[PDB]
């Protein structure tokens, strides 16, 4: 029942027993671990056919609520009593319920705590909570995204923050940012099939064009936002150059690097995950950090059917592009991985590199296996995209579970 | 659509699904509540001493059903020979209690339990596999000719090729036969008195336990140890591999002068002897394997681990690299001139070694092919994905399905 739990570098060993909180199920049977896959359908949070049983909410609900009481140390007194009477006053008559900033705020930091495969966990406790539930347009989203997006960027500061906009509600549309991050660059599909830019974002790339947005012809275009209110088209918003923080990429010893004229933005954005609190779900709540430099580095540059600029490096570098074995692509990613880390503590923005970020993690599992008995990882995606066992997360064993507030995947509008 | 684990390549879009897991007769370590996918040694395929023969009617089950899988693989499912065959292994289990494989049922079961490996990226070789029946061992003595002939055979100076040797499967009331080292070339492990290891750090109990046993140890980081080679009931002996047997390869950097200074080697034949191998229920205590290195196995785990050589510093000093100061990627750098200098020695030295992008490469296309012939492959993400160098590789964006398939290689607990 209780996971063994070891470390292979330390020969160290702990017991999982925070997973018995789990109230959710993954994707993972007795006869074939599915560990490996991205999405589910199955984790889902399918939209709102009309109200979930009362019963369920009430129950997801009074469990919350009880976590923030115990947040507080408050657990048992009147205050967490008449909370209780008052969400189920509130379910009972319209539903749903609501609720309170302070929890909000508990709920937020408790969801990036639990989520599996986020590595800056260690930052879990400093969040700054935007609250945007007294929202009622896109035009209105576009300035808290604007506020957000100026404060967490900080002149290259960068300060953890997560905005909450209105909660979806039952036979009633969804504010919802199209956008899969709030800052990325264009992807222009150029007629021999092949891209311009970031072939990641052909799509929302093409909806924008679709609603008037004119397009831009170069590698790095910041996209434009389209945010939309419940049940009306998505509204177009171009972002403020001033407020958009990019870093050009250029290498320590290798002065053609510059040359290459790669560049990247320094605010990493996620705004199409689903935010879930005590039932409540939360369709549109953008967050942001800082960028780990691998997932620059090594993911949107090296990756194939990304900037895929793995050779063109590796050319100038004067590699042997001829065999594998010449390990050219290995030489190459380094060099490009150190010359994000330069770039970035260069133009004074905020940046952690695998190994340090990785050490962060080791502490963080501590630090939780002491305080909840346990810590929901996802090994797969906790491990950098280069250097591997060349980091301590490698080496240590993890379990995977899902537990409430979570950050959970959901589909696309369109 | 498909009521099957739906399965996706990230990096080409394409879709696949896995109907072959359905054919899985043996829960592993997960649950609807937690997954325990990276855990390396979950209590699953773990087979606990059994002090007798198993279930009368589980033995028959397992084993009626290798034996199905046996007649399709040579198309003769349903016919008078496939149910003869089965009429008879019944009937040697209703009269012994056991029962045994033809020598080309052996054979077959050997390569599908490779096959099924879901920890193996060299599979797309699993249909080139010499196997050495050696069920006729009766000695520890004669364990030891058998492993001789096998490196002999497997190392072919040089060109190395895919092999097993099978000895004796478990007998009611009868001692197994062991091979108590963890591989067949080993390096010593030397446990100091400041505290540190002299060698590889990993084989420091087998070290202890040949010493126990009358080995007369050495002293420096790369010592082959001997072999302690067990027959039924009795207590294991010692035999010290003939030198000229172990190819060695001492590792060179192709530009740089220094590394060869270092001292640095490694044996070419991997050889996983401690490996449980189950055909049709039937368990083969001892049946060691060996094909051949992918680069990152020596040039990244072996050399660079925290707790085996742990080379990266030495290495990272000798290139005047950062090491105060983990943004410099001085791990990075070194790493990848470490396996760089794995890769080119062994070439240098004419000695069969695959890369961990030809090896992941080669993999993806045993996927395709499994897909085609079983309609799925059972693949540990973790362990496919090589330690350097990850989302480089074709494999990081490929989603995988584990499960358990047998035949089968399983852990099973030390002798000792
Ligand atoms: C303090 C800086 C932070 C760092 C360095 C960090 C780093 C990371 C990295 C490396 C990933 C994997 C991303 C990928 O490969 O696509 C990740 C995932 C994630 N992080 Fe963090 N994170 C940080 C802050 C946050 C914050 C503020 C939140 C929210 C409050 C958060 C929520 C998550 C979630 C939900 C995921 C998974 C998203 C997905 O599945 O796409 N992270 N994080
Ligand atoms: C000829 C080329 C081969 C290559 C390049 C190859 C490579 C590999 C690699 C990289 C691993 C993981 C090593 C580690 O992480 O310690 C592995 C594991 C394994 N291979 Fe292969 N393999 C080959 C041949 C064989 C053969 C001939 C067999 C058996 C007949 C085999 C059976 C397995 C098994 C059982 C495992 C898992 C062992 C464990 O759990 O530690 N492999 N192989
Ligand atoms: C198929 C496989 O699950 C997929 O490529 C995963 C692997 N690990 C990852 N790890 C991180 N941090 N981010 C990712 O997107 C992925 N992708
Ligand atoms: C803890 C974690 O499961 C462990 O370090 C695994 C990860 N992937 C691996 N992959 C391979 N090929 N070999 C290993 O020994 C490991 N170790
Ligand atoms: N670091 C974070 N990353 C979110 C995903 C960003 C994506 N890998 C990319 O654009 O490369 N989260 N965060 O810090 O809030
Ligand atoms: N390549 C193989 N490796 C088996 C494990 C070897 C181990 N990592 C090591 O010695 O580094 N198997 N094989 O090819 O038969
Ligand atoms: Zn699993």
């Amino acid at each position: 029942k209780f996971p063994r739990v070891k470390n292979w570098e330390l020969g160290s060993i702990t017991y999982d027993t925070l997973c018995a909180q789990s109230q959710q199920d993954g994707p993972c049977t007795p006869r074939r671990c599915l560990g490996s896959l991205v999405l589910p359908r199955k984790l889902q949070t399918r939209p709102s056919p009309g109200p979930p049983p009362a019963e369920q909410l009430l129950s997801q609900a009074r469990d919350f609520i009880n976590q923030y009481y115990s947040s507080i140390k408050r657990s048992g007194s009147q205050a967490h009593e008449e909370r209780l009477q008052e969400v189920e006053a509130e379910v009972a008559s319209t539903g749903t319920y609501h609720l309170r900033e302070s929890e909000l705020v508990f709920g937020a930091k408790q969801a990036w705590r639990n989520a599996p495969r986020c590595v800056g966990r260690i930052q879990w406790g400093k969040l700054q909570v935007f609250d945007a539930r007294d929202c009622s347009s896109a035009q209105e989203m576009f300035t808290y995204i604007c506020n957000h997006i100026k404060y967490a960027t900080n002149r290259g500061n960068l300060r953890s923050a997560i905005t909450v906009f209105p909660q979806r509600a039952p036979g009633r549309g969804d504010f919802r940012i199209w956008n899969s991050q709030l800052v990325r660059y264009a992807g222009y599909r150029q007629q021999d099939g092949s891209v311009r830019g970031d072939p990641a974002n052909v799509e929302i790339t093409e909806l924008c064009i679709q609603h008037g947005w004119t397009p831009g012809n170069g590698r790095f275009d910041v996209l434009p936002l389209l945010l939309q209110a419940p049940d009306e088209a998505p509204e177009l918003f171009v972002l403020p150059p001033e407020l958009v923080l990019e870093v050009p990429l250029e290498h320590p010893t290798l002065e053609w690097f510059a040359a290459l004229g790669l560049r990247w933005y320094a605010l990493p954005a996620v705004s199409n995950m689903l935010l879930e609190i005590g039932g409540l779900e939360f369709s549109a709540a953008p967050f942001s950090g800082w960028y780990m430099s691998t997932e620059i580095g090594t993911r949107n540059l090296c990756d194939p059917h990304r900037y895929n600029i793995l050779e063109d490096v590796a050319v100038c570098m004067d590699l042997d592009t001829r065999t594998t074995s010449s390990l050219w692509k290995d030489k190459a990613a380094v060099e490009i991985n150190l010359a994000v880390l330069h770039s970035f503590q260069l133009a004074k923005v905020t940046i952690v590199d695998h190994h340090a970020a990785t050490v962060s993690f080791m502490k963080h599992l501590d630090n939780e296996q002491k305080a909840r008995g346990g810590c929901p990882a996802d090994w797969a995606w906790i491990v950098p995209p280069i250097s591997g066992s060349l980091t301590p997360v490698f080496h240590q064993e993890m379990v995977n579970y899902i537990l409430s507030p979570a950050f959970r995947y959901q589909p696309d509008p369109w």
